[PDB]
Parts: C-alpha cells; structure tokens; sequence
C-alpha cells in the first residue's frame, strides 16, 4: 500500500494526518507544494484544494475524511462504533470552533489587516472558552485522561496540537482549564509524537 | 435499541438523519422542540446545540457524526473502507458549500436583512456552480447514477435534498447541470423517500 499526502509547506489542516502516520509507524510521501507551483497542480485535486491523500494512486480529499480514513486503518478512530461516532462529533465541534475564530486567524496569519489583540480578546479567547469547556466535560467523564474511551484517538490529537500551538503566543490559553493543559501534556509526551514535533519542518503555520 | 432524534421543528440539519431511518425502516422518536422551550433543554445537549441523537440513552451530537453513525448501522455509509472515505469527503465538501452560502441563507431565512436577489446572483448560484461541478465529476466517474459506488449512500441523500429544495424558489438551479437534475430525480424516486417527503411535517426550513 503506498500513501502520498499533498499539502502546502505548513502544518495547517494536514498536520494531524501526518501525526497519525507517525504513530502508526507508517511511511508516506509528505509532499509540500510551493505557492508558485500550486496553480499547476490544483486541477489534480478532487475539490481544487489541499490536503489530498493518494492511496495506491486513488485520490481522497478533505482533511477530516482523510484523518478518519487513516485513523481507522491504524486503530486511532475509536474502539467500537459508538466511540467512533463520539470521536467524529468532537472533531466536527473542533471544525466549528476553527470556523468561529476565522476572523482572528486571518489577521494572525497575515491574510487580512485588523487589530490582533482585540480579535484575541473578543473572538479567540471567548471561542476557546466555550470549546475547552465542552472538551473538559468529556475529560471529566473519561477518567482515562483521553477524550473518548481508554486510549488515544485522533480527536485527542486535534485538541492537543491546537492547544499546544496556540499556547506559544497566547500565554493565558490554559488559564481556568487545567484538564486541557494536562491532556495536551499527556498527548505530547507520547514518544513517537514528541520526536515528530522535534523533527518536523519548522513553519510559521 | 431505542433511537431518539432531537431537533427544532424544521428539516434543517436533521433531515438526512431522518431519511436514513426512513430508508432503514427503523423507528425512532422524532423530537421537535419549540423555540420557547429550547433554553430549558439546551443544557442536556453535548455542545448546547441540535441535532442530538440518543442511542439507548447515550447522547451523540453533530449532524454529520450522527448521519454517519446511523448510515453505518443501516448500510448507507459506503460499501468498503475507501468508499466510506469518499462518501465522507463529499459530505465535508457539502458542509464547505453550506458555509460558503451562509450570507445568502441568513437573508433567505429571515435571520438578517439584505438583498435576496443580489445574494442569490452573487453568492448562492456561483457557489452551487463550483459544488455541482465537483459533484458532476463524481457522477461522470460512477456510471451507476450514484455519487460513490453502485448504490445509494448518505452523500446522495444530502445532494438530492439540497438540490430539490433549493429548486423550489431558485428555478434555474439545474441550468447547465443535467446530471445533478437526473441524480435528484433518481434519489427522490426511491419509494421509501418519496413517501416520507409526502408525509413529513411541512415546514419553511
Ligand atoms: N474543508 C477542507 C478545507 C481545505 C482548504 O481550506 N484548503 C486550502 C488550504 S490553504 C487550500 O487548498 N487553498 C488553496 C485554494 O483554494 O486554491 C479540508 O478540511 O480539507
Ligand atoms: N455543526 C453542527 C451545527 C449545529 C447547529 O448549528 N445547531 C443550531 C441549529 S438551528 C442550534 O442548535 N442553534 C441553537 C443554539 O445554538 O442555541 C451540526 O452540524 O450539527
């Protein structure tokens, strides 16, 4: 079975898919297209966008559909049909949270001008508060330290990566959410992830 | 196994989940909360929102996670692991298309004021053009008349329902997309769906 994953040069929407391959021990081509060459390849993608996974020559788009596909192959999608659905509900909520902080992310990423501190105070931190409060109710219920069931799933991976990364410039992101901080530390102490985080290309996004 | 599905009184984000139960022959409680009672129950929902499915007393949120869960129980999620992922990629694209026409949908639904005809011309129809063009490439490749594989999946259900419903007030919605029109007719000639469409509560959204 050969895997190719195509994205731009950044962590962005592809990074959890890479971490699932990392945890599985599975080799894949990590293809990172430059801005200049993108218009030449856009046409090969099912919805003209990235990331795209190619699985023995067959193309699959949509980062959550790809993460789910790879997680199910390697045992990170949840351990029974109901737990898989809980994992899916959590990643769908995370997608809503990402959509909600769009105005913040567009300025923080240089794609628009605006008042970064104000967007942080008014858009990002209030949105993280609601999202972290729902994630914390899951962690209070699991009592394994993982969001769903007794072991790591790709829902754990989206939450820890986003919490750890936002923590770099938003120092107060864990204030009032000590379970969220413990989960991110627990997930990132996974030895395979920890080494990938040290070794991966160092990019702004 | 007992199923309860809670939504507001409308088709909205719950309707495909209802149609999956319809096709399966599976009975469920179709719970429809009024606007006035909503604040009393919001707290029982995992992310304070609807729809929510309850499966022998266990709650599951997020309309696509629920549709997937029910479709997988009843055989409408795709017939092998790769086809399931294609079905997921198509419903994720549909969610992007829905997010893109938000400005149109907010005015059309009375939740905001604005120029409905202009939003239709500038936001809705250009967005449907890109989305219908990608869906048509799938239908050209399938040659069964379904989006993925040889039989109906819940990806077919989202596309046909949204195309048929928008067609009611947007008369030109099929112009230049004869495959999309044939797919919606094919899906809605399914006898179980056709009877549900006649029998379901008649609501504005
Ligand atoms: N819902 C999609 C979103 C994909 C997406 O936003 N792709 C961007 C990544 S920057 C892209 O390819 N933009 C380039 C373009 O649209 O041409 C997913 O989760 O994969
Ligand atoms: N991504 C969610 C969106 C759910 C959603 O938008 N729910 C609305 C339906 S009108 C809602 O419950 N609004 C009431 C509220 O937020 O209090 C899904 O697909 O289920």
């Amino acid at each position: 079975v050969h895997y190719k994953l195509t994205y731009f040069d950044g962590r962005g929407a592809a990074e959890i898919i890479r971490q699932i391959f990392v945890l599985a021990g599975q080799e894949y081509e990590d293809i990172r297209l430059s801005h200049d060459e993108w218009p030449k390849y856009k046409n090969e993608m099912p919805f003209g966008q990235l990331p795209v996974l190619e699985v023995d020559g067959k193309k699959l788009a949509q980062s959550f559909a790809i993460a789910r596909f790879v997680a199910k192959k390697f045992g990170f999608a949840g351990k029974c049909p109901f737990e898989e659905a809980l994992v899916d509900s959590i990643t769908d909520q995370y997608k809503d949270f990402i959509n909600e902080i769009r105005p913040f992310l567009r300025v923080a990423m240089g794609f628009a001008e605006g008042d970064l501190e104000k967007l942080s105070n008014e858009v990002f931190l209030p949105a993280r508060e609601k999202f972290f409060g729902f994630m914390t109710n899951f962690l209070k219920e699991s009592k394994s330290g993982y969001l769903v069931g007794d072991s790591l799933t790709f829902a754990d991976l989206y939450l820890a990566e986003c919490a750890s990364e936002f923590a770099k410039k938003t120092p107060t992101i864990f204030d009032g959410f000590p379970e969220i901080k413990a989960h991110a530390e627990k997930v990132r102490s996974n030895p395979a992830l920890k080494k990938w985080i040290e070794t991966r290309p160092e990019t702004k996004f």
